[PDB]
């Protein structure tokens, strides 16, 4: 009767339909049909995308491609364990509050201009959504902002209130793409290439340094007139105590370890996963440290997203087992060698920074990374390029709401119109699209 | 400065110590010292017994024991996901309100009379605990229970209030060694030694129909006044609703394929770990159904007890790895060749009978459950009798409070006093000590 039980018995039946249909050997045919189930159920999301995540082992269990046992411990991939650390290491600084302190501190560096106020809420909005999340992030910034444009109150000036809004809904999502913790993307891209975090480091920072200036610009350069206004620093002021000066000093030297994690671990007996003993070290020593509880963690961590993790890897190892990457590498031979890698890593980041638009950013990142990571395989090429590029390219949702929580988020506030969001978020769109495609070029040789 | 900041200290020095002057091969060593410092890190839980669930791995990877990815893939075994079926089972019915509606039609069957009233209270704390949990039966069952005894409000007739009490939290506790879903020793041994679902009932059942009677019994003839007073049903009735009949129909078919698992997967193809199929068939049934949304299956799942089973297995394989099994089976030989079986029983049953009382009943089963498993495999006994006896027995916590959630549940009701627990448990753990030796020595040809 609902729309969502429609769209999964429609599902249901392209599935039997391709299976019975399809004129191929049947591994291949097994693979397609399961490939479309799974990519319409994640665009769609008739079920949740946990659910359709738990859905993708419980197939290839019964369809034979892979044992009960060897489909489950997916869900055991050392990445799914850095992301938990990186949840744990969240929840710590904000039970602990040391996400407002950042904030305040910051804020208060600006002395009550609201020139220099936007600027540096988008500046901290950004550095906070490195570690936290983004859906955080934002619900985070809001009341921060709505305390910050409260004194050019006049929503008749309307074209501040969206230049302050946008702004930091952007800033936590290009944030987002600065560090392996952050968005979820980036963790199934460097599941699927295997990626360490100084690795994903070394590519995404320097995007976000160069998206969010361009962002700031773009938003700018529509309707802003912020130049005037004064500053409202209505509340109790923040003052570091039973350690938030240890919260501190863990976070600092997690994040150093993982930054030098390849010599120390090749100065150490190289051990396997080193990113991912350093995040359950800082896990371990946040508990130590008595600086925060077990139940605060289980809180904060999505649980959901650390399944669809899983759940993505098993999608990506059907698609080996079953042959339908190497079925659909030669089936795009003629294509991509009539094309250029330039025309193609264009037609990628155009597809999903326009995709992500219409569905969930990680539900889009764990459709097309194996997809993409595994036919690259098949062609040969190393599938870090079109994997990072995707997983960048699924965090650039800019249009509508819905597109990203942070976008709902400021969308609530009962201000923004959607023609405006609508139509800056098309100018930031083909923005990415250039600067994606320009430093895909660039990291190459 | 904390206690348990020096319980930690305490212990490092204690693993230093047996590392550094124990006079064995390496690995003995090692494993040796590893197990005496979770021991004490999950006796005393001076970390959150998940804490030291995933200090477990980063040793064993440190120490050279297992490579990163392969001490990983323990938090994957089926029986973690058989569990958070359950989970999920439980979630549905309770946000359903299915639990609500089988204490109204249960408890109203009784007319009018006290005498039928807290008897069908124990009944129904004993069934549902068979699916839902321990602490989270208490809890829900503490307002129907001070409901019905307040119409004897007299609390100078203490006695009728505090049998009451201390009736429901133990009919959750024998409850909840029914079946696999319940509490998670049960699931400790299961994936220890790989039991079934139906396997660990055939065991369970009979042994909790044995023990709810004993319990009554025992409760009882101490000091009961209950043959006397009236009914109070005041709050408003219960009704199936949208589908409440359909949660029931999904977990009717779910246990019924959990029971006729063995024919039905034989003549299926022989699936690997069939029951975890069907908890997570489960989770998707009631996802398709609509009848339960993820968010109560992210709130209802206790993670941490996931990630504990894993971690207990890990120690396992850790004990294994490292030759420990095999040392501590040689130090015992003479010890255990010296008694009988019976004899071995009888010490272990009471050991865990009253161990369970000062610390936590899963944490006690995750520690002893592998030690016992594999030094009963490195004698080449069958492993299962003395899992599952362990596992029946840590849920034998009747004394004091801070035994079990349920004790301090209802204890908190600011009236049953320290010593009548304290005695009322002293009684029921020898009460069990006999029927679980009893029972234990029947089950064997
Ligand atoms: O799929 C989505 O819509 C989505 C999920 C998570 C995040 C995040 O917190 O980084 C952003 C977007
Ligand atoms: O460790 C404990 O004290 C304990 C944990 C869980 C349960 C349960 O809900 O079955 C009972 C007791
Ligand atoms: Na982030
Ligand atoms: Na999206
Ligand atoms: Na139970
Ligand atoms: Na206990």
């Amino acid at each position: 009767l609902h729309r969502n039980s429609l769209i999964v018995l429609a599902d249901v039946a392209l599935f039997l339909a391709l299976y019975h249909f399809l004129p191929f050997e049947h591994n291949v045919v097994l693979g397609i049909s399961m490939l479309a189930f799974i990519a319409v159920l994640w665009l769609t999301e008739a079920l949740h995308v946990t659910v359709t995540a738990i859905l993708v082992p419980v197939m290839a269990v019964f369809f034979g491609i892979f044992e009960t046992q060897a489909a489950l411990n997916n869900f055991a991939n050392s990445i799914i364990f850095l992301f938990l650390g990186g949840f744990a290491l969240a929840a710590a600084m904000h039970h602990q509050g040391l996400d407002k302190v950042i904030a305040d501190k910051v804020l208060a560096m600006a002395q009550g201009k609201m020139s220099v106020a936007v600027f540096m809420l988008f500046g901290v909005t950004a550095l906070l959504s490195m570690w936290i999340s983004n859906t955080a992030t934002a619900a985070m910034m809001l009341p921060l902002v709505l305390g910050v444009l409260s004194k050019v109150d006049a929503d008749k000036q309307r074209s501040t209130y969206v230049f302050v809004l946008l702004g930091v809904a952007y800033s936590a999502s290009i944030g987002g793409i600065a560090t392996l913790v952050g968005s979820p993307p980036n963790a199934i891209a460097a599941a699927e290439v295997g990626l360490s975090f100084t690795d994903w480091m070394k590519f995404g920072l320097p995007t976000a340094m160069m998206m969010l200036p361009m962002a700031i610009a773009i938003l700018y350069f529509l309707l802003k007139p912020t130049l005037n206004g004064m500053f409202e620093l209505d509340r109790a002021p923040v003052n570091w105590d039973k350690g938030k000066v240890v919260t501190l000093g863990i976070f600092g030297l997690t994040v150093f370890l993982w930054i030098f994690s390849s010599p120390i671990n090749a100065a150490l007996g190289g051990f396997k996963s080193f990113d991912t003993l350093v995040a359950l070290g800082a896990i371990l020593m946040l508990s130590f440290a008595r600086v925060v509880h077990w139940k605060e963690i289980q809180k904060t961590a999505d649980w959901g997203v650390l399944l669809l993790f899983g759940g993505g890897l098993c999608l990506s190892n059907v698609l080996k087992q079953t042959g339908t990457s190497v079925f659909l590498a030669n089936a795009l031979s003629d294509m991509v060698s009539h094309m250029g890698i330039f025309v193609v890593i264009l037609v990628v980041a155009t597809f999903v920074v326009f995709l992500t638009e219409f569905a969930s950013n990680t539900a889009s990142a764990a459709l097309l990374i194996p997809v993409f990571a595994t036919v690259a395989e098949a062609f040969g090429m190393s599938p870090v390029l079109l994997s990072v590029l995707i997983a960048v390219a699924a965090s650039c949702a800019f249009m509508l709401p819905v597109a990203t929580p942070p976008n709902a988020i400021v969308f609530a506030s009962g201000h923004i119109k959607q023609s405006e969001m609508m139509r800056v978020g098309l100018y930031l769109n083909i923005a990415c699209i250039g600067l994606l495609t320009a430093i895909a070029m660039l990291f190459w040789q």
